[PDB]
């Protein structure tokens, strides 16, 4: 149900190893957390089950990337903030886009 | 030392009236040319994307767009309803 | 050895069926050319075999695509191009995003 | 009536001295600020990225940007070594 895909626009890569962390609004509660593969995707980060509806946010850790690969970043993380399942559950996939001093993303919302 | 802009690339236009609240502690909404001037660490710039897409009569998915970075700066936000890129001048 | 895969950034979900043209520099020779499938992604192009070095050009048809969903486009299309396996060769993905009024293309290279 | 703009989202900065040739026209190099004007149907923009990139020491994936639209414009490109993004704003 929720799936998040990062690639890297200074190398031409998937965006390997980067820190995903998800948060449901109580505060924001932590709610599920995981890091990209080889593929830049993480798959795994919650269940039909856990995925109630609510607003969530997913910050995709931009800073530790950048500095572990030497390069200086502007952000100290991508987001994405939106409400979930408001009209019926649905499945979310978030495609993040990452440079230095810029970033991009895009939802995926299927039935 | 800080402008923001909005962008919708929808409609293929400045944002205009877009509620910009930045934390660290300034906030304001967008002009007819979309930018927000005399805004005046680690600083959010939260972009009321929502409100706008629903003025239009268009479903977002965002609830805003929040841009959060260390710190004369241009925060740039290119608007659609399920994305948002954001772009940083120094 | 050639991939593209595109989303729709209006409505949340891939871009299906968008036309997608590959070109080869002589002019501009015919390369190849597919649809996006109901996932976005266009496989099959070309083979390791007919995938030479030279500069490629992939067009996507932004436009039939906003035109057949109600939607008014500014491009004529999103143009990716870019010189392959000078050094060696290589798999490229070209993932695209696409609005009205803008465009966004990154390349992922693989050995 | 036609504005070009060209934004290096590596560095977060204008992309300085940048070629960009308008099609269907118009030339010209990109200013300190990024920005090309009084270069003056379907319109090509074509911004010589590549050798933006290899000025800075850095080897670029794209020939170059190409923009192309049917007809004030202004027509923005972010660049980074493996991707760029183009907008519209009418
Ligand atoms: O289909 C995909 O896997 C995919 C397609 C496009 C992107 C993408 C492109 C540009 C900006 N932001 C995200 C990411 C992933
Ligand atoms: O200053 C501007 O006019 C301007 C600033 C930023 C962009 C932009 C942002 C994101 C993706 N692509 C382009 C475009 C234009
Ligand atoms: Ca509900
Ligand atoms: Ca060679």
């Amino acid at each position: 149900p929720l799936m998040v895909k990062v690639l890297d626009a200074v190398r031409g890569s998937p965006a390997i190893n980067v820190a995903v962390h998800v948060f449901r609004k109580a505060t924001w509660e932590p709610f599920a957390s995981g890091k990209t593969s080889e593929s830049g995707e993480l798959h795994g980060l919650t269940t039909e089950e856990e995925f109630v509806e609510g607003i969530y946010k997913v910050e995709i850790d931009t800073k530790s990337y950048w500095k572990a690969l030497g390069i200086s970043p502007f952000h100290e993380h991508a987001e994405v903030v939106f409400t979930a399942n408001d009209s019926g559950p649905r499945r979310y996939t978030i495609a993040a886009l990452l440079s230095p001093y810029s970033y991009s993303t895009t939802a995926v919302v299927t039935n």
